[PDB]
């Protein structure tokens, strides 16, 4: 398939009734003062860090970190001065129980993750603060829809890592003759303890990823960029 920029992609979508309406719904509480994560320019910093084209795996969650300074826009993933919650904590287990002598890293910051064609994403793109959900009502579930769709009808053989049941129904529109698909109970500590703690993911993604031609990947998170 030809080259085709999320820009080219979302296009109309940006453009579109049910998301701008949306937008709006978002735009109005943070301003009733309500605290929301993330920060608005944060809100798709996923489309940012990996492009349609460039997109390997996808890793769907569906609501953000409720927390202050967690939510950056990637799906699980924190700023380096962050302390890895729970969901993560609970994904480097599994990258502990499963890959060849991995060790979690001292940090949550999963950019590394993206920028290998991983699609971490969520569902409900923004949310309220210490409350779950608290905001799935709106044209969130419907964006992340299409985005699926999209990739869908581009890119080939794509694992899609799809974690609780909301992100379970939000990404069982793929088509598997041509994608792969897998599930795993939210790794949350609400649910972990269900099957995802046990799903073969990370590796189970690495294999299709092997016999398709492409490169597995580096699970080992890193904190780069330094000079003088
Ligand atoms: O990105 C995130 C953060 C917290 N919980 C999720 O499901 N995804």
């Amino acid at each position: 398939a030809n080259e085709l920029t999320w820009h080219d992609v979302l296009a109309e979508e940006k453009q579109q009734p049910h998301f701008l309406n949306t937008l709006q719904t978002v735009a109005s509480e943070r301003q009733s003062g309500v605290t929301i994560y993330p920060p608005q320019k944060d809100v798709f910093n996923a489309f940012r860090f990996t492009e349609l084209g460039d997109v390997k795996v996808v890793i769907l969650g569906q609501d953000p970190y409720h927390g202050p300074g967690q939510a950056h826009g990637l799906a699980f993933s924190v700023r380096p001065g962050i302390a890895i919650p729970p969901s993560l904590l609970n994904m480097y287990k599994e990258l502990e129980n499963t890959i060849p002598g991995f060790t979690r890293p001292n940090h949550g910051y999963l950019e590394s993750w993206a920028r290998q064609g991983v699609l971490l994403l969520n569902t409900v793109l923004t949310v309220r603060a210490g409350q779950a959900h608290s905001h799935a009502s709106l044209g969130w579930e419907t964006f992340t829809d299409k985005v699926i769709s999209l990739i869908n009808q581009h890119r080939e053989g794509v694992v899609f890592l799809l974690w609780g049941s909301h992100a379970q129904k939000k990404g069982a529109i793929i088509d598997k003759q041509r994608h792969h698909v897998l599930k795993a109970p939210h790794p949350s500590p609400l649910s972990a303890h269900r099957g995802f703690f046990g799903c073969n993911h990370f590796v189970l993604a690495n294999q299709w990823l092997e016999q398709h031609g492409e490169t597995p990947i580096d699970w080992m998170p890193v904190l780069p960029a330094e000079s003088e």
